[PDB]
């Protein structure tokens, strides 16, 4: 309040390659995230003025949202898969640092970054 805009999430001066990596991020990680059951909060960004809290921007000023790691991933924004765990863990650490532990929402990512971290562990070798 008043919302930033969005991350970016293109950039044509960057380079890019599609690696075995970055593809099961998106087909395999990316996607079973958005499917559970508690996505929805955290498929894009955080509108602060709709959900009137002023503050949100102010404490965290790194956003990050699956709907933004999706179209990085889609734009070949990541050179290597490790941004694109960063973001995931970004968006993670932000809803810690914003929300009361133990509050639901809080529960709801604790719960798809059990399911990030399963997926990440069956990160396919590098080819
Ligand atoms: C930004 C803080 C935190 C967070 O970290 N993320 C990511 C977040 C992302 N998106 C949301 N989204 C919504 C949260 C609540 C509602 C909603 O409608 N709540 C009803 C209000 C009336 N009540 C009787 C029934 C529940 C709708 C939302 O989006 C349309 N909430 C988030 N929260 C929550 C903000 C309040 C709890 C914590």
């Amino acid at each position: 309040s008043m919302n930033p805009p969005p991350p970016e999430t293109s950039n044509p001066n960057k380079p890019k390659r599609q690696t075995n990596q970055l593809q099961y991020l998106l087909r395999v990680v990316l996607k079973t995230l958005w499917k559970h059951q508690f996505a929805w909060p955290f498929q894009q960004p955080v509108d602060a003025v709709k959900l009137n809290l002023p503050d949100y921007y102010k404490i965290i000023k790194t956003p990050m949202d699956m709907g933004t790691i999706k179209k990085r991933l889609e734009n070949n924004y990541y050179w290597n898969a490790q941004e694109c765990i960063q973001d995931f863990n970004t968006m993670f650490t932000n809803c810690y640092i914003y929300n009361k532990p133990g509050d639901d929402i809080v529960l709801m990512a604790e719960a798809l970054e059990k399911l990030f971290l399963q997926k990440i562990n069956e990160l396919p070798t590098e080819e």
